[PDB]
């Protein structure tokens, strides 16, 4: 056997495929016998053998160390689907039996033995990937999902898992009737526990089993693109579960862990240039192997600076780590979209990194999301004071390309669901939750929301359950969905809502001082088109609020959060206004709109020429 040598660019941590030599993989020896051949990185080991079925998982196959610490072996004869670890005798005496780091397929969990797999996934989605852009200009309209929880077979936890070709068949449907144009997948790198949510990572290069094997994933994301619906990967570069036979101390050294935090998990040590490939390679394989068209990168804040806080310090080779990611993924998958968040907005999260930003696609607005929650969270008496807890949003809104993510962790460990954290009665509730998504939906910015949040969820999430889908058995559950659908109608067909989302120039505030009556109102002007969007916080009706324009002009309804339809309690007729002569000094004439209490509206506006 000549084994293949892994480029120096590993050592260099510039290598974004290390693995297409590491991991387990099939070949010829030089006497043309099939088998498998495989490489695993462990230099300090004294050590490592290929164990497995193959000999009734004895003393195994000894590997060779090259003098760049990868370790190589070949077995013949074995078959897809057959398990095998690595025996590591390590730099300090101790003996470990692991899981290949660079598995690509993991048994069921409890067990980690790795399993040979192909990678060579046949695809039709050439013309999707051509038309793929990062949607500056377009809708992204994120559905958050975990893969094991949001629909369960008929009967039946696990087993009553969808397999991944499954859950493609059940999911798109629902993406495409609320219009959702991605889905992005908490983590599905292996994990040992389902309660982390995939959170806590023990392989990175093997798509969980819990759901099926790599083809069934691959076919996932084929049958998204075949109708239109992009594939966002959730990913952990931070830090690895903390199990001893993963990746901790794995050649008996502290290898990918620094020498000297989270529960259960290890920090990734990114001046290891191994380590920074290891990710590299980590993220690339989603988009290489498994065509998906972007990732999310969980928690950069506690990478980006020591310990998670910026007084003590940034990470120089963390950003130099991300940044180096970024120009990667960049580079090969330019059309790709790499989010992350950093409630800290220490550092430029989404500049270029030419202009020392960390290169970023889009960033979440945290700040949004917490203020916009307090502020639906704040009894109707004391919202006056408490106004400009929703106009502060813009004030910041153009310092980076902001998404506005309510996300899965804001409904989790006693937080409440959306609708739960708002303050009122059970009616009031619906109301506000009518208003709050159309303030989510109207405000700039691209969208992402964990499932659930469409169908106005009660009970947190429990990644042991499936959505209460029965909700939809009850008029208010049931029309709230469609009004979200409508609502990601709206969003996906209107210019003035996704083109120039990210130019100051296409947001105009008309009514940003109405803290009496909690009243909110601005145009959206993407590609020179109006839509004026008006929303209500009190809990009374306004009759006739006047809105001041620069100009004369028709407005013709696209919304009406409180309309019957969406088991709303307004029943006014009226959807076609116009502006009378005379307002304010600048502003020389009224819109006058009635709004019911807790209630939006939007409107189409035609300029009178």
């Amino acid at each position: 056997m000549n084994f293949p040598t892994i480029d120096r660019s590993f050592f260099a941590g510039e290598c974004f495929d290390a693995y297409r030599v590491l991991g387990a993989h099939p070949c010829r020896d030089d006497f043309g016998q099939e088998g498998w051949r495989f490489a695993v990185w462990a230099p300090g080991a004294v050590a490592v053998e290929i164990c497995g079925g193959f000999d009734g998982w004895g003393p195994g196959v000894p590997m060779q160390k090259a003098d760049t610490g990868v370790w190589s072996g070949f077995v013949p004869g074995l078959a897809e689907g057959e398990l095998y670890k690595y025996r590591i005798h390590g730099k300090d005496g101790s003996t470990v039996m692991r899981a290949d780091p660079y598995a690509f397929s993991t048994e069921l969990r409890p067990g980690t033995a790795s399993r040979l797999a192909r990678m060579d996934f046949a695809f039709d989605d050439s013309s999707w990937m051509e038309r793929r852009d990062k949607c500056r200009n377009l809708p992204l309209n994120i559905y958050e999902l975990h893969a094991g929880s949001w629909k369960h077979k008929p009967n039946a936890g696990s087993d009553g898992w969808y397999n991944y070709r499954e859950l493609a068949r059940e999911l798109i449907p629902w993406l495409l009737d609320h219009r959702f144009t991605h889905v992005e997948l908490l983590p599905l790198a292996e994990h040992p526990f389902d309660g982390s949510w995939g959170y806590q990572t023990t392989g990175y290069f093997s798509v969980t089993s819990r759901y099926g094997d790599p083809a069934d994933f691959a076919a996932f994301v084929n049958a998204c693109h075949r109708m239109g619906i992009g594939v966002i990967m959730d990913f952990v570069p931070v830090h690895f579960a903390a199990n001893g036979d993963a990746l901790a101390n794995f050649d008996g050294t502290h290898l990918y862990e620094y020498d000297s935090s989270e529960w259960g998990t290890c920090n990734f040590n990114y001046y290891r240039r191994e380590v920074c490939s290891f990710l590299n390679s980590a993220a690339a394989l989603w988009m290489d192997v498994y065509h998906c068209d972007g990732i999310r990168m969980d928690a950069i804040s506690r990478a980006l600076y020591w310990q998670g806080d910026p007084n003590r310090g940034v990470n120089e080779g963390a950003v130099t780590f991300l940044r180096n990611l970024n120009h990667g993924l960049n580079e090969r998958w330019p059309t790709g979209i790499y989010t992350a968040e950093d409630s800290t907005n220490f550092l430029k999260v989404t500049a270029p990194t030419r202009y020392d930003g960390i290169g970023f696609d889009y960033k979440w607005d945290m700040g949004w999301m917490h203020d916009t929650l307090d502020y639906f969270a704040t009894p109707f008496g004391e919202r006056p004071d408490a106004y400009h807890k929703l106009t502060f949003s813009m004030q910041y809104f153009y310092n980076e390309l902001y998404l506005l993510a309510l996300s899965h962790d804001e409904v989790v460990h006693g937080k409440k669901t959306i609708i739960d954290k708002l303050w009122g009665t059970y009616e009031e509730k619906c109301a506000q939750l009518r208003t709050l998504y159309f303030y989510m939906y109207t405000h700039p910015g691209k969208k992402l929301n964990f499932m659930g949040n469409e169908l106005g969820h009660f009970r947190e999430w429990d990644e042991k359950k499936e959505l209460d889908w029965g909700l939809m058995k009850y008029p208010f559950h049931d029309s709230f969905q469609k009004y979200f659908a409508e609502l990601g109608r709206l969003y996906a067909t209107e210019p003035a809502l996704y083109d120039g989302e990210y130019n100051p120039n296409c947001f105009e505030w008309i009514a940003c001082e109405s803290r009496d009556e909690g009243v909110y109102a601005w145009l959206r002007k993407g590609a020179g088109q109006t839509i004026l969007c008006v929303m209500n916080t009190q809990n009374t009706a306004h009759k006739k609020f006047p809105l001041y324009f620069q100009y004369p002009c028709a407005a013709d309804e696209l919304l009406n959060s409180e309309a019957a339809c969406w088991n709303g309690a307004d029943r006014s007729r009226t959807r076609h206004l116009h502006t009378t002569d005379g307002g304010v000094y600048g502003r020389d004439y009224t819109l006058s709109v009635d709004l019911p209490a807790m209630g939006s509206r939007m409107y189409r506006i035609t300029p009178e020429a």
